[PDB]
């Protein structure tokens, strides 16, 4: 698993459940092409999104779609979503909160 | 002033200083289109972007140039840029300050919008 | 002013105001000695804990009664209260902004120092 | 597992490994009691802190030696410390930078 998205709600203390993303892969012609997605599941956690042999060099963006989370509860977000844009294992977490989000890699062996 | 943005650095405890930005607004096409730019002061601070008039109701990108900032300080840093994308405006009227905090392999945003 | 604090609420986008908090000196015997309190304005701000003359050398900590505002908006946090312990003027007089994100399950502090 | 804490490096995108901690509850007197202590593994974890049947219900606090962590690695950090004081399954998460850090808990069945 090169690639990993963990995501964790602020506002209840809890995973950041059934949470959609899309990542993307920087084309030559500087567009973004679809590479992978999924939801979060139970655990906030969103795994196999891609192989090693797939995963070769280049810049990433993954798009949360944090807005659809807060609608689902009944909360008024600011951010249409949240991205994280990178050059690239790979675990990126993100921390929600309806007027704040904070990301953070964390790059192993 | 109904859009502005602070930056801090979270290696150093300082302002993030000349952190250069991009603000873009999503035209009826479904493009981005250039807005407004600027860098932040010796106080991390970056005001003027744009006007009550001009500052319409949509949805806005602001991109910001933390890799340049990391990169004229040595550091080689995860993130391309910072993003935060929002609807300003559809209910009135707004000021927005929007406030990031920086480290190589990390950072926050939040918003603090007043009437 | 050597030492300000600014507490913003990520929840609803807003300063976070009427927020106490109590600042703590440590004496000689290892206890905290109280130092100064003070509540947050209008704009999540809280101004002239100290002075310079006051202010000198020491570890110095400040307690942030984020729960009393959780509680008074609703909300049921997890923390007691933020935290922040540093050492501050030990290398000459300093100025130290502190900065608090606060959501019910998360917070995030900042220091900006400058000379 | 009623209590698990997770440190992170924001500054090498990495877990933050051998962070010494402890854990106090606080007594009636109202003064902190050591109750637990250890240092993040590899993975930046700290398990096995506590039982079910000892962890019961009172305010702890758990203060992480972010200082010593900074020093090790030869930066000068802010904190002399990280607290994070709660009344009481939890997992405390804290990201650490020099002059920041952000802690968060997540509150599961
Ligand atoms: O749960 C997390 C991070 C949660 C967190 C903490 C602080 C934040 O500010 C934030 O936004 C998120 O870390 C998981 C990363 C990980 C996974 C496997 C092995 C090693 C490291
Ligand atoms: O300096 C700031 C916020 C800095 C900060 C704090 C915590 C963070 O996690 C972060 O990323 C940034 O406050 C400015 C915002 C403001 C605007 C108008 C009225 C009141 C407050």
């Amino acid at each position: 698993c090169p690639l990993m998205v963990k995501v964790l709600d602020a506002v209840r203390g809890s995973p950041a459940i059934n949470v959609a993303m899309h990542v993307f892969r920087k084309a030559a012609d500087d567009t973004w092409e679809p590479f992978a997605s999924g939801k979060t599941s139970e655990s906030g956690e969103l795994h196999g999104l891609t192989t090693e042999e797939e995963f070769v060099e280049g810049i990433y963006k993954v798009e949360i779609d944090t807005k659809s989370y807060w609608k689902a509860l009944g909360i008024s977000p600011f951010h249409e979503h949240a991205e994280v844009v990178f050059t690239a294992r790979y675990t990126i977490a993100a921390l929600l909160s309806p007027y704040s989000y904070s990301t953070t890699a964390v790059v192993t062996n």
